[PDB]
């Protein structure tokens, strides 16, 4: 069994744990921009970051928010991270399409803000009801695009699967196995 792969300058690991207890430069949240207190990832991150993060979210939303915005950045506050990238769900468009755009944008922001590590939950797989295999294929696709198109930018990416979401874990681990075999990647068990 394995839970990590290395491709070019990118390390990808699947972790069973809590997104809000990660240590990384960036931790990714998943919210309704009109109420960041709804949803288990959202509540998890908010309670751990603290109420000051919500204040900053709201103030940044007032300055920046528009229909085109898919990712809003705040500081990490009491989280063990520099920034939180809040993925914003606020349209009627197909959720896998939104996911793909939001994933690419989070990774592109890693260049802009010179980020060395980023930890994602299984975005879209809860309230947004994206099929586990679809979510896995999109997340892997965008990470591998990054690894090829931004080859000089070292990055450690973690996909953090809630401990009891075993079916999601298995879908992500199956995807890792498929990509690793095809690309002859070296795998690790941590
Ligand atoms: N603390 C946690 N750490 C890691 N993963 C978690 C945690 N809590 C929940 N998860 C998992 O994260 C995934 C995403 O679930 P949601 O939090 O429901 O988020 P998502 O499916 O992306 O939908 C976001 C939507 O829900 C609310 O934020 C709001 O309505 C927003 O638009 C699911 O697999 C869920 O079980």
């Amino acid at each position: 069994s394995f839970n990590a792969m290395v491709v070019n300058n990118l390390t990808l690991q699947i972790v069973q744990g809590h997104i809000e207890w990660q240590t990384a430069d960036v931790i990714v949240n998943s919210v309704n921009p009109h109420d960041i207190t709804v949803g288990p990832v959202a509540k998890s991150i908010l309670q751990q970051a603290g109420v000051e993060m919500k204040s900053e979210f709201l103030a940044t939303k007032a300055k920046q928010f528009q229909r085109s915005q898919l990712v809003l950045v705040t500081k990490g506050f009491n989280l063990f991270c520099k920034y939180i990238y809040h993925v914003l769900w606020h349209s009627e468009f197909p959720k896998p399409q939104i996911l793909k755009h939001a994933m690419k944008e989070c990774l592109e922001k890693c260049i802009e803000q010179n980020i060395t590590s980023i930890s994602f939950p299984a975005l879209g797989t809860g309230n947004m009801e994206i099929k586990k295999e679809t979510a896995a294929e999109i997340l892997f696709d965008e990470v591998l695009t990054f690894a090829k198109d931004h080859v000089k930018h070292q990055l450690t990416v973690k996909f953090v699967i809630f401990p009891t979401d075993l079916e999601i874990y298995k879908a992500f681990s199956s995807e890792m196995a498929k990509r690793s075999k095809m690309l002859s990647l070296n795998n690790y068990s941590v």
